[PDB]
């Protein structure tokens, strides 16, 4: 019906940090995840108005998308890698929660999540 405001990507009161693990996650996003053929539905907040999904934000109370994550990394919004990993997990589980097994969008999220999990298993030490 109306879209909510998107998740913040900067906040003057939230401590900001650059770490080698967060740099690695930014590289994973820019070099791999953002360019993936299934990235497009996840590159920006779900536009429930344009997609005619009036129930989306009744069901999804913690929205997250890869455009927000990318901007958070680019703005040094995160303090640690775990915060970014959590945002990815929120993004994928939101897709599974709103949709139904076998939906095309769920298959896309599953492939992106599997690739992301591969990259997380190669996360460097701090
Ligand atoms: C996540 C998630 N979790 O749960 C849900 C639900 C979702 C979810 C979220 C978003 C979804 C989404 C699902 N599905 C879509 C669009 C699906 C769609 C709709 C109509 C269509 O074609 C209609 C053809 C005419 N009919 C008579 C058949 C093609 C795809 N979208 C919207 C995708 N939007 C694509 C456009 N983007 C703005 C933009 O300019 N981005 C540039 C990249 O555009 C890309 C990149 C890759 C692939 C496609 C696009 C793109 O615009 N389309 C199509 C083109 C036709 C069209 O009307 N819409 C599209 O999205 C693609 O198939 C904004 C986002």
């Amino acid at each position: 019906s109306m879209n909510p405001p998107p998740p913040e990507t900067s906040n003057p009161n939230k401590p900001k940090r650059q770490t080698n693990q967060l740099q690695y996650l930014l590289r994973v996003v820019l070099k791999t995840l953002w360019k993936h053929q299934f990235a497009w539905p996840f590159q920006q907040p779900v536009d429930a108005v344009k997609l005619n999904l009036p129930d989306y934000y009744k069901i999804i109370k913690t929205p997250m998308d890869m455009g927000t994550i990318k901007k958070r990394l680019e703005n040094n919004y995160y303090w640690n890698a775990q915060e970014c990993i959590q945002d990815f997990n929120t993004m994928f589980t939101n897709c599974y929660i709103y949709n139904k097994p076998g939906d095309d969008i769920v298959l896309m999220a599953e492939a992106l999540e599997k690739l992301f999990l591969q990259k997380i298993n190669e996360l460097p030490t701090e």
